[PDB]
């Protein structure tokens, strides 16, 4: 083995922690989430574990509401089980400098966009008209 280089990806890798979160019971409605669900969900403030490994990004969240873990490579879809209990088919895609996350189920599909923004990262979930943006800061 020989030591890898950087790549543009590593300005997501680290540890992050939620910080505010603006319009995402709208968006989890929009989604399909239930009543219960989209309560407990919101409440929850994530950490957010990135990082890579040659080819495989791995996305941790880690709340009290739930832990989930996706790897990836980019642009290879995978299935992926989401917090609220979706099956949905995801494609992952960096394009500039943004993490774009296609999630498709039941003929429908919603993204959710990565990128930093000062020291921050901020994600931003659109399900058709309706996002929610969410502010993580490093741990």
């Amino acid at each position: 083995q020989q030591m890898g280089r950087g790549s543009m990806c590593d300005a997501f890798v680290g540890t992050w922690k939620l910080v505010s979160s603006e319009n995402f019971d709208d968006y989890m409605k929009e989604v399909g989430v239930g009543f219960a669900t989209r309560k407990v969900a919101g409440m929850a403030k994530p950490n957010m574990i990135i990082s890579v490994n040659g080819d495989v990004i791995t996305i941790k969240s880690e709340s009290t509401f739930k832990n989930t873990e996706i790897s990836f490579i980019l642009g290879q879809e995978f299935d992926e089980v989401t917090a609220d209990d979706r099956k949905v088919k995801s494609t992952i895609t960096l394009d500039g400098g943004v993490l774009v996350h296609v999630q498709k189920w039941d003929g429908k599909s919603t993204t959710i966009k990565r990128k930093r923004e000062d020291d921050k990262l901020v994600v931003e979930c659109v399900m058709k008209g309706v996002t929610s943006t969410r502010v993580y800061e490093r741990a």
